[PDB]
């Protein structure tokens, strides 16, 4: 790969921590990759995702599962089986089996966090990135009072160039029309193949959902072949049993 | 056939010295007040006094109905009216918005061309009966529409809609909104009653449908019909605007 | 008094609820009062607080100040111990102290209807009316998730033809000058006199608050004599001390 | 040093060679925008570039007679005096830009024409500049011109697409929208950057005193000279910059 042993040189002769995450080569591919191996831009990255990483302990530190495994067996989130016509992995967020009560916005994000860190290591993904659903039916206030302006600025930095994963696609489902409406005005400021990436589908999401995921979706969202049920469980799995391996990347 | 209310109307029109110009008192003109109240007498009262009230408010669109100052805008396309009634006997008028220059014509001007087109159907008595649908196709909504919009239009909009104007409203259709007229929907929807919300649908872009349950049959090309287009009806309803011109004059200030 | 003898034969006539609040002379003269005993106008007030009432039963039926305790012991209300210069009760609220996770807008609602209630019972109230000032300071958007278009028609009812008290000033101080946009937006749906009776006087309040409130304004907005920590507490003792009345008067 | 890294880099990518001559004082504008950070600089020389091959027709041509009218009119001066922090201070009223003549684009070149003659100054490339604009007047007219694509321009060139430091942003008169807006989106920006937007209102004679003592016009809190004063020098001397200006702009 041209840059694998080149970039290490810049590792090095900066200072970056050898420690939670040993700079292997399995560890220095995901930022070039997340670039298409433009050796600039992955530096960039690599820089701002360790900037993210200092800049928040609450978030970044921990990447130890248990203390979210009441919202995975809730059944806030599960990945799809399969990945779309352009090879991404399909992530589902569902906002109604979040309770503001039990879990912070912080630990839903850590939730992410936790899901990106395992998938980022899959080549694939590297590659073609991630597509994110979330279906926002339920959605109550208290679910607002935990989105503060510190928080939507650390998902603003995670979507773009704090994270090595390509985003190729956020889909919300059963929006309130005052997310649809607010969109409405920042929308037209926005670069013109981010707004080719962000889809607002409203109540009436079913064909337009099809089109964009067709045979891959739970049968809620219009598939046939298995339920959000299944995928939660077959992914909370997965990141318990990844569990010590999350616990060796913590501080 | 003595019609219900009519002559007690006739007596309290009097008593309250309604004006007699420039649209007179005749039997026609009183029951168009009591059909759109179903010959509910306080009811159709309360209406011709709102009438009458909100028309000296607003004197800036009231006062004059002649079609010339606004056939530019018909001309463009901006309004017609279907051929045939809805299958509840209502008239079906199209408005839309991509052939309002707002650089040309004024917010008040647009009501206007409102103002004479129900003037003129409401003459019709299984109008009178059977009420309006409007259909508002808003693809080619601008900002500058928008600034259009001041609060204060907003206020002689929905004055002119509450109990101001002897014509049934039965229904409001908008396609191709955007996503804020969602908004300020969701913002109105405690002031109205379950039976009016039940009134307005926006359909949104993917409109065809949801918008030909409404209306079998009698659409424009434009909108899933097959008969006529669009242009067809424009030009028509403004032909008869034009040849209406003597009445809507007789009716102005 | 002019109106009252009619009035209590229309009471009787249309069946005005007997229940919770009984139908006494002193009662009726409220809405007298209000109307400057014009009779219809009175009346037509009447019918809309017993319309205002059903509509909203969440709010109406139950005036018992326990379940608000404690945002009155926050300190988000108090009334100052003086009438103004017209014989005016006035009211302080500062937004600062209702806490929108804790309270809803519905309960803070009930405060005023409370204190609405209480007042009311003054005959120099009911013709002198009240005023009623506004610290926003502290306002954040949790403040504004919580007012519904629901809520706003609500406020709006009340503060014009659905409560037997004349409002004779709404002061707004420390306001957000967003709410300036949202005045604009409201104007033409009010006549000349109320929209005369708003005033939002921004962060420098305080000459501004002094010509309409000389001599009787708490230290913390330019007075010498007491206390907001103090009228609040007052006023606090007032609500429980009054609430086997509100119990009395409550469905 | 660093000047001789970005110089490999600008003749191994096919920097364009024109107008702009590629001197060593040329690419110091970038190295000094930020503060000698070579990739920073890089980055920024970039952007610098794309942006005007996005914008030809607002980067291609920076001769002043097409704008010499809005000029004229009093839409903008510059300052006698440097700030306490060295800083060049422009100074725009949207009152005397008269939207029906102008576009928004044409008011974008003037600010483009000011930028290319401030930046050859090294201390302006050290100590950035401080934008003053009086809304006053502000007319539905002039907000028709803001076209998002006009405010992604305005974002561009503030940010990481022109060679100079903005070190503070002056908005006095503006109307309430404004403040309403961006009191909306002041929650979402960094620390550093929201303590360089500064939103004076109608009251704004004191703390624009304080930020610029003894350098104002007597319009805004000075006693010394007034606007019509440093527009007409201004004017005069972006006039007298206008062959300059012809050999920084592209053929015609
Ligand atoms: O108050 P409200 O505006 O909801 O009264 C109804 C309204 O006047 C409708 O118009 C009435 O229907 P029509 O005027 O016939 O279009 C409605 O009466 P109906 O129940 O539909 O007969 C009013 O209740
Ligand atoms: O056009 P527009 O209707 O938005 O202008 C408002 C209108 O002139 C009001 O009358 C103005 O209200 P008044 O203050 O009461 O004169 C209004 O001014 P404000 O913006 O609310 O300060 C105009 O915006
Ligand atoms: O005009 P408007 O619709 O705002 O009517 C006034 C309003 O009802 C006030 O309440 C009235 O004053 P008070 O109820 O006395 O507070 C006001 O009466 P005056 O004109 O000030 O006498 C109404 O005009
Ligand atoms: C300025 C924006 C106004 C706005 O969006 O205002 C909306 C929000 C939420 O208000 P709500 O009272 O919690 O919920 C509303 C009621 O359930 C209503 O009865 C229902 O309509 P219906 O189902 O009876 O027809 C509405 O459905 P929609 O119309 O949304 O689909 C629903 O929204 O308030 C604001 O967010 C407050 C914070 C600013
Ligand atoms: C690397 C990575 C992370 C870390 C990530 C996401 C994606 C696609 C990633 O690639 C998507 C979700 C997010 C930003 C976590 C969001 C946390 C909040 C608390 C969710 C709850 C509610 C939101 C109001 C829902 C809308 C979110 C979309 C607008 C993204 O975390
Ligand atoms: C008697 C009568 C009148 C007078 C009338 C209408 C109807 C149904 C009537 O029966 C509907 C239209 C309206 C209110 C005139 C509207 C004029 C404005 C300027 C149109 C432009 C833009 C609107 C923001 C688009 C949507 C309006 C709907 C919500 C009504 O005038
Ligand atoms: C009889 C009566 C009631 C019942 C009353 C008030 C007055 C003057 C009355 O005379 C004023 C306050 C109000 C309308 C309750 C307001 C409740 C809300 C939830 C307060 C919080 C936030 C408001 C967005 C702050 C601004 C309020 C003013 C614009 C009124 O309750
Ligand atoms: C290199 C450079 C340029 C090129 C520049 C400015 C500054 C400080 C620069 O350093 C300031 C102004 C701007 C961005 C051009 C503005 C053009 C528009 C049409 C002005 C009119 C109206 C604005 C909506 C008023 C407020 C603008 C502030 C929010 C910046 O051009």
């Amino acid at each position: 790969q041209p840059g694998l042993a080149e970039l290490r040189r810049r590792v090095q002769e900066a200072g970056v921590p050898q420690t939670p995450q040993p700079l292997t080569d399995a560890f220095l591919l995901r930022f070039l990759r997340a670039r298409d191996f433009d050796l600039d831009l992955a530096w960039r990255l690599m820089k701002n995702y360790y900037k993210w990483r200092a800049e928040c302990p609450e978030l970044s530190a921990d990447l130890r599962p248990r203390s979210i495994l009441g919202l995975l067996k809730a059944g806030y989130h599960g990945v799809l089986r399969s990945r779309d016509s352009t090879g991404s992995r399909v992530l589902i967020y569902r906002i109604a089996y979040w309770d503001p009560k039990v879990f912070t916005a912080y630990d839903v994000f850590r939730v992410s966090l936790i899901t990106s860190e395992l998938i980022v290591q899959e080549v694939e993904t590297q590659r073609n990135g991630v597509k994110a659903i979330f279906d926002l039916e339920g959605w109550q206030v208290s679910h607002a009072f935990q989105i503060t302006p510190s928080v939507a600025k650390k998902i603003a930095a995670v979507l773009t160039d704090s994270f090595p994963l390509k985003v190729r696609g956020i889909h919300l489902i059963n929006e309130p029309v005052i997310f649809h409406a607010v969109f409405s005005m920042i929308k037209p400021f926005l670069t013109e193949k981010i707004k080719d990436r962000i889809h607002l589908h409203g109540n009436n999401y079913k064909s337009s959902m099809l089109q964009h995921f067709p045979d891959i979706l739970p049968r809620e969202y219009g598939g046939k072949e298995f339920s959000m049920e299944d995928i939660c469980q077959e992914w909370t799995n997965f990141i318990m049993k990844s569990e010590d391996y999350l616990s060796s990347i913590s501080e």
